[PDB]
This record gives structure tokens, sequence and C-alpha cells, in this order.
């Protein structure tokens, strides 16, 4: 398992860790072997714009709607970002 | 589609954004792909090395012919804007379920 | 050819460069190292197993993989003070590149 949030929204660490932990919980849908990360990229753009944006890559679930939906609420509510500016990719050592 | 510039060259944000914006234009122009529907990013990695050396360097990943025109175009932008030798610029084209958050 | 170490272990730059250089050697031992990238990406909030304790993800792109993995794992265990349970090594064999 692996989850990466890539975003230009700056959160304090305590808040980042809550969010990552909440996403791990979600990622019920299908643990002690998982790697999550919040990668702060201030210059990240989408739609020709550097406004708040988050890209989520989940590697790994087939179910996938439940996870996407769940994550999208977490990030809208914890990152104060418009849900139009959330993209969730699922890729399925 | 997605362009990521990965580099140990530190630029101020205003400059980073100009560059990213110029690159988006290029992708759109040279490939005819829908502008706006692109990610770009500038990932500052100070300890990034190439050839056993931490000197100025650019890795450009383009994910998801005409391609020479694009590579060339980008290479000038980064040479100009980053003051990096073109002998330290590499431009890599590389290649599942997807959702927008408005669907929820 | 490319190695990226992704980790929440903060090292000073001189140390980071030594390690990256030691990894380049390894990759080279087990072609030559002038057509090769490496990087140390510090991600402080990186987690594994629900925990933000020390950890290393290594992605190796475009390259007896066991010899390389084993070698790198010792380097990182030694130089990052991380448990080897908390080190994972992926190889990707994923197309073209284009200055000089
Ligand atoms: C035998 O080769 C393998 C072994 C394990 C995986 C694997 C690894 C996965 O995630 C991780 C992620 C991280 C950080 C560590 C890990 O194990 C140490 C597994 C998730 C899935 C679904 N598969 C993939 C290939
Ligand atoms: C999946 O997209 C990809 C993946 C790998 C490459 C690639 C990667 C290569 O590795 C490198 C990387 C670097 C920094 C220098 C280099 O010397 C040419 C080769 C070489 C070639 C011919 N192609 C190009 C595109």
């Amino acid at each position: 398992p692996c989850c990466e949030v890539i975003t230009n929204v700056n959160l304090p660490d305590d808040n980042v860790q809550s969010t990552l932990s909440q996403i791990e919980n979600a990622i019920d849908v299908m643990l002690g072997y998982i790697m999550s990360n919040y990668d702060y990229q201030k210059n990240l753009r989408f739609g020709g714009s550097n406004e708040a944006y988050c890209f989520v890559r989940i590697t790994s679930i087939n179910n996938n709607s439940a996870l996407a939906d769940q994550i999208t609420k977490l990030l809208v509510s914890n990152l104060n970002v418009k849900s139009r500016r959330i993209y969730v990719e699922f890729r399925d050592a």
C-alpha cells in the first residue's frame, strides 16, 4: 500500500499527520504495511493556476469510489481547498 | 498530463511561476493538447546529483516526432531562466482509475 | 538511470552527498556513473505502518537486483541510523529522453 498527497497547501505538521492518519484509516476499504506522505510543493499548478490544489496517488481496491469520496471530504475539510481542485488517481520491492 | 521540473537550481517563486507558465504554453502549442488540463511543478532538490556532481542540473519528466520541438523549446526556457548549461538538462517523456473531487 | 531515496531522516548536506555518492558507486559496481541521477528527498511527514519513525523508500529506475538492494540497505542502515525493517527498495522498469 502507498498514499501520496501532493499539494501547494501548507499545513502545520500536527495537522498533516492527522490527515495522513485519517487517509490510512480509509485506505477499512482494504494495516501495518503502508507508506503515506504529504509533499508540500508551493509552486504546483493546475489549470494554469497556482491556487490551492491537491493531487492524490493511491497505489493498491478496485471499492475505489468509496475511497475517493472519503478522501475528498477529508482534504476539503482539512485543507480548505475547493473539491474541483482535488484530483485522485488510483494505480492498480 | 503533467510536467515536473526537478532541479537543484533555486529560483524565487515569481520566476518559478513564469517558467512553469511558459512550459505549459509550449506543451499546449507543440502538442496541441488542451491547455489548462495540465499539472506542472517545480521541485527544488538541492542535493540532486548528476554524473557524480551536485552542480546546476535539470530533470524534466513529462508524463502522458513533434517531441523534439517540445524538448528544444523547454531546453531554451530552462537554459535562459535557470542559468544552467544545456549539457545539464535531461528531458524525459514517460508513461488505473481517476476522479475529480467535484464528483463528490 | 536514477536513484531516489525518500525519507523522513534529516541528514546534513555533506552526509547526504557522501551517501548518494556511495549509492552511485554500488549501482555502478553491481555500467559507469556519468549517465546517472541520484537524490535525497527529505519528507519529514513521511509515514510507514501508521508511524512517523525513521524510514527509507528507495526507488531505482532504468537498470541479481538482490546484490544492489542488500548493498544499499547496509549503506542506509549504517548512515541513517534506521532499522532495516524500515527500509523498502523498489525497482521500476517503466518512452524517451532528449541538450548538449
Ligand atoms: C514481491 O514484491 C512485492 C512485494 C510487496 C509489494 C507491495 C508493497 C506495498 O506497499 C508497501 C509499501 C511500503 C512502504 C513498504 C512495504 O513493505 C515493506 C510495502 C503494497 C503492495 C500492495 N504491494 C509489491 C511487490
Ligand atoms: C518511461 O520514460 C522514460 C524512462 C527512461 C528514460 C530513459 C532514461 C535513461 O536514463 C538516464 C538518466 C540520466 C540522468 C542520464 C542518462 O544518460 C543518457 C540516462 C536513458 C534513456 C535512454 N531513457 C526515458 C523515458
